[PDB]
């Protein structure tokens, strides 16, 4: 697969739509999608969300040039802004002539909380509860046996507890479950909802809330990129000026929380627009992403940029990226289903690291451009 | 207007884009542009974003029974979860006994920043720009002259200084700028250019960057809430014993930034699908939302949940909310400009007020059902 569509930008969305269904061999039925308004069904629609009156347009899009782990792409991508197909592709082109992009992610791990709150001797309760752990993990996976024999489950279990708070000591344990291909809510939910009965018999407490956090941080997925002098040249700043401007610009945004919020929105311009496209949850991806930016106790960059001892301009974004291939509108939406097909993806995981090379690349345009701009 | 719109969960779409285009006298023309397929001309599409190659579609949905500082409102709602306009709607209905919601919010006020480098003096060359403000605050208005004569134009500036960072000493200026009925973006951008100049010739420095700043807290809404133990009692647990455990919620997300990002993920979920609806940036929306969430050095819950002197369960809103009712989508989408309509506003801050109400009511909504039965 070829993914530099040459002049691609200049031709009409009916052209564009031919030429990606010849590219990946789309069939008839799949154009067809794109080639008429209304794929989705108002029988669909009205059963996605309560007191449906009609359905609502964004333009759908496809980004070029991107590159994973030597593998050509094509990204769908669902926004309303200006620039960001544009930035993206741009950007994912420079990236080709270095290797393009390198990506990793960690499994798909999803942490359950279980609050539990009348307990005079929380600290002691949760010795209890680490005691027994095989047997709360064995519930919780008997739980779903088909998750299990898909390679997931409840792989083991965190407790913390916050002894000093206005309601008082409160224990929260943790389900530390891998989902699959899910986004993993349901599943997740599901878990800490069958756990809670024993963890109140072991701690002797009651059990509140039973339900997921959006703070993934155990579903990690990780992007590189790397951009050499020559190629940042412009008719005013040669590319080592342009560099140092682009330093000068992270490290604005690693001090400053009012231009890290601006700085880190650039990415979700990224992110956001290929969740979207592939019927996932953007607010549990954009909860996720900044919540994680402050866990130091400051509200910092999602992303990093130095220069390495070659010069060469190399940026990093590593994130919680939840994401799935089953579940809610990712499978009862048509064209959710064709994202996916034209992205070609066969995990979950797959998907996140798609996602993060997207932000990345997006970060690095609008800093480029933020930093080429004359006075 | 009556936004209590009986049996609407059971009447089928067309049935509800009927009674609603009744309630709000809407023209045929209107009511065409939902009960048909392709609002959205694709000359309008392909001019919107870059490498388009068709469209795509999300329900779009009407909350009811919402109320703001005493007058009725339907609020349009575009997104793909399930239970997120049942629960807003739900919330609504019980708010309405006690008064509804109650809403307030500053002036459009949005932050525009012009970083400096190259000078080995920031801290002196803080007070140089100080000294000359109104000459920058003036250079910045006579480069709108439409926006202050509508009321709006750079109030004041702020220095901040970073004398110590990995890449040297940094002098930052924030232009602060009312928009008005704008989200700001383009406008704040271009005052940022226009002064860039003037700032380098009084600090001897080297401006780098020139851009807005999505860390709104200066374009705060506010909302209020009341429910009382009445409302709130099941067939399990008394009403006094649900305000208990959504207290009990509360404080665990006041502690927890693994429960707040969750906590306020559900408060999102009410108000991005207003911002799709009406044509605006829902990422900028997200960042100033997660941001203003740790402004303390603790990532918290944005809302609060107490019971007052009568036993009442009360709840707010705060936090910044940029929005327009002018620029980009919402004025080429035939959609967004139907939204604006069905919603009545005539002021972006209008807007904004009707978006927090909407976020604490999801908040509200989603503890009420996690404290008691279940979320599932
Ligand atoms: C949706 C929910 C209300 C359904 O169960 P319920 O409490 O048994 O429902 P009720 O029949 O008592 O609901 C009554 C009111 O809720 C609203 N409601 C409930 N189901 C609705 C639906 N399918 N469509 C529209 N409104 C609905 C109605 O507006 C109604 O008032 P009305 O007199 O104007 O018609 C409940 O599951 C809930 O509140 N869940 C919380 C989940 C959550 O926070 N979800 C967010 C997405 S995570
Ligand atoms: C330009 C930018 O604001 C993107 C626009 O939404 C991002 C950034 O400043 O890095
Ligand atoms: C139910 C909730 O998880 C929303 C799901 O999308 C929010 C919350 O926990 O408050």
């Amino acid at each position: 697969l070829d993914s530099r569509l040459p002049a691609f930008r200049n031709l009409s969305p009916a052209a564009r739509l031919d030429h990606i269904g010849q590219l990946l061999g789309l069939s008839h039925d799949d154009v067809s999608l794109l080639a008429n308004a209304g794929a989705l069904p108002m029988d669909i629609a009205n059963g996605m969300i309560e007191n449906v009156i009609g359905t609502f347009e964004l333009p759908y899009a496809v980004a070029s040039n991107f590159q994973i782990n030597g593998r050509d792409v094509l990204v769908p991508l669902v926004v309303e802004e200006p620039s960001i197909v544009a930035a993206a592709s741009y950007m994912a082109k420079l990236a080709r002539a270095n290797g393009g992009f390198t990506t990793s992610s960690s499994a798909p791990l999803m942490h359950a909380q279980v609050q539990i709150v009348g307990i005079q001797d929380p600290l002691n309760a949760r010795l209890s509860l680490l005691r027994r752990k095989d047997e709360i993990i064995e519930l919780a996976n008997r739980k779903d046996q088909l998750l299990n024999s898909l390679g997931g489950g409840c792989r083991d279990i965190e407790v913390h507890t916050f002894a000093d708070t206005p309601r008082g000591p409160m224990l929260v344990a943790h389900l530390i479950v891998d989902v699959r291909d899910a986004m993993g809510a349901n599943t997740v939910n599901t878990m800490a909802e069958a756990v809670a009965p024993l963890m109140e018999a072991i701690t002797g407490g009651q059990v509140r809330l039973r339900i997921l956090s959006n703070l993934a941080d155990l579903r990690l997925a990780r992007a590189q990129v790397r951009i050499t002098p020559q190629q940042l040249e412009t008719a005013e700043f040669s590319g080592e000026a342009v560099i140092e401007g682009i330093l000068d610009a992270y490290a604005f945004a690693a001090v400053d929380p009012y231009r890290a919020a601006t700085h880190n929105k650039g990415i979700m311009n990224g992110i956001d627009p290929l969740i979207v496209a592939t019927g996932n949850d953007w607010r549990a991806v954009e909860a996720g992403a900044h919540a994680y930016a402050c866990r130091s106790g400051h509200y910092g960059s999602l992303t990093t940029w130095e220069k390495d001892n070659n010069g060469h301009l190399v940026g990093t974004l590593e994130m919680p990226m939840p994401v799935g291939l089953v579940g809610g509108a990712t499978k009862t939406h048509p064209l959710a289903q064709l994202s996916l097909r034209i992205l070609g993806v066969k995990t979950a995981q797959a998907l996140a690291e798609i996602a993060v090379a997207v932000g990345l690349a997006q970060n690095l345009g609008a800093m480029r451009a933020l930093a080429t701009e004359g006075i």
